[PDB]
C-alpha cells in the first residue's frame, strides 16, 4: 500500500539566469579567448514527494573541464583603443550681456570662440611603421 | 495498491534564461573565439509524486569541455577602435543680448564662431605603412 | 491497483530563453568565430505523478564539447572602427538678441559661424601602404 | 486494474524562445564564423500522470559539439566601419531678434552660416594602397 | 482492466518560438558564415494520461555538431561600412525676426546659408588601388 497527496499551494518560481554560458561583455581589443568554458550544472530543486527502491541512477561520471591554450603567434601593435564616453555636456546657462550706451562705438564682441576642438576621441596614426618576418 | 494524488494550485513557473548559451556582445575588435563553449546543464525542476522501482536511470555519462585554442599567427596593427558615444550636447539655454545706444555704430557681433570641429571621433590613419613576409 | 489523480489548477508557465543557443550581438570587426558553441541542455520539469518499474532510461550518453580552434593566418591593419553615436546635440534655446537704436550704422552679425565641422565620424585614411607576401 | 484522472483548470503555457538557435545580430565586419553552433536541447515539461514499466527509452546518445576551425589566410586592411547613428539633432528654439532704429543703416546678418558640414559619416579613402603575394 | 480520464479546462498554449533556426540579421559585410548550425531539439510537453508496457522507444541516437571551418583566402580590403542612420533632424522652430526703421537702408538678410553638405554618408573612394598575385 503507497500513498502520495500533493497539494502545493501558490508555487512562485522565479529563475533568471539558472546555468546559461552567457557571453555578454564588449571585446574592443582581441587576440583573446572570451568565454572558453561551458555550463555542465546540475541546478536540482525538489518539492513533491519521492519514492525509489533497488535503482542505479548514476555511474562513472565524467565532467573534465579541459582546456588546451595553445597560442603560437599572437601581435597587438600600433593600437589606439577607446571604449566609451558618458554625458560630455558644454552648457552656458543664463548668459546675459547688456551693452548700452550714448554716442558710443562698439568694435568686436564675440561671445564664442572656437570653444572646444574635440570632444571624445582624436585617435592619430601618423608615420607609424611596422615590420615583420 | 498505489494511490497519486496531484492537486497543484496556481503553480507559477518563470524562466527568463535557463541554459541558453547565448552570445549577446559587441565585438569591435577581433582574432578572438568569443563563446567557444556550450551549454549542457540539467536544471532538473520536481513538484509532483514520484515513485520508482528495480531501474537503470542513467550510466557511463561523458561530457567533457575539451577546448583546444591553438591560434598559430594573429596580427591586429595599426588599428583605431571607438565604441561608443553617450549623450554628447552642447548647450546655449536663454542666451540674451541687448545692445541699445543713441547714434553709435556697431561693427561685428559674432554669438558663435566654429565653436566645435569634431565631436565623437575624429580617427586618422596617414602615412601608416606596414610590412609582411 | 493502481490509482493516479491528477488536477492542478491554473499552472502558470512561463519560458522566456531555455536552451536557445542565439547569437544576438554587433561585430563590427572580424576574424573572430563568434558563438562557435551549442545548446545540449536538458532542463527538465516534472509536476504530474509518475510511476515507473524495471526499466532502462539512459546509458552510455556523450556530450563532449569538443571545440578545435586553429586559425592559421589573420591579418587586420590599418583599420578604424566606430560602433555607437547617441544623442549628440546643440541647442540654442531661447536666443533673444535686442538691437535698437538711432541714427545708428549696424554693420555685421553672425549669430552662427560653422559651429560644426563634423559630429559622429571623420574617419580617413590617407595614403596608407600595407605589404604582404 | 488501472485509473488515470486527468483534469487540468486552465493551464497557460507561454514559450518565447524554449530552444531555437537563432542568430539575430549585425555583422558589419566579416571573416568572422557567426553563430556556429546548433540546438540540441530537450526542455522536457510533465504535467499529466505516467505509468510505465519493462521498457528501454534510450541509449548510446551522442551528442557531440564538434567544431573545427581552421581559417588559413583572413585579411582585413584599409577598412573603415561605421555601425549605427542616434538621435543627432541641432535645434535653434525660439530664435527672436529685433532691429529697431531710425535713419539707421543696417549691413549683413547671417542668423545662421554653414553650421555644420558632416553629421554621422566623412569615410575617406584616399590614396590608399595594399599589395598581396 | 483500464481506465483513462481526460477532461482539460481551458489549454491555453502559446509558442511564439520554440525551435526554429531562424537567422535574422543585417550583413552589411561578408566573407563571414552566418547561422551555420541547425535546430535539433525536441521540446517534449506532456499533459494527458500515459500507460507503456514493454517496448523500446530509442536507441543509437547519434546528433554530433560537426562543423568544418576551412576558409582558405579571405580578403576584405579597402571597404567602407554604414549601417543605420536614426533620427537626423535640424530644427529652427519660432524663428521670429523683426526689421523696423525710417528712411533706413538693409543691404542684405540671409536667414540661412549653406547650413549642412552632408547629414548620413559621404563614403569617398579616391585613388584606391589594390594589387593581388
Amino acid at each position: 500500500t503507497h500513498n502520495q497527496w500533493n497539494k502545493p499551494s501558490k508555487p512562485k518560481t522565479n529563475l533568471k539566469h539558472v546555468a546559461g554560458a552567457a557571453a555578454a561583455g564588449a571585446v574592443v581589443g582581441g587576440l583573446g579567448g572570451y568565454m572558453l568554458g561551458s555550463a555542465m550544472s546540475r541546478p536540482m530543486i525538489h518539492f513533491g514527494n519521492d519514492w525509489e527502491d533497488r535503482y542505479y541512477r548514476e555511474n562513472m561520471y565524467r565532467y573534465p573541464n579541459q582546456v588546451y591554450y595553445r597560442p603560437v603567434d599572437q601581435y597587438s601593435n600600433q593600437n589606439n583603443f577607446v571604449h566609451d564616453c558618458v554625458n560630455i555636456t558644454i552648457k552656458q546657462h543664463t548668459v546675459t550681456t547688456t551693452t548700452k550706451g550714448e554716442n558710443f562705438t562698439e568694435t568686436d564682441v564675440k561671445m564664442m570662440e572656437r570653444v572646444v576642438e574635440q570632444m571624445c576621441v582624436t585617435q592619430y596614426q601618423k608615420e607609424s611603421q611596422a615590420y615583420y618576418d
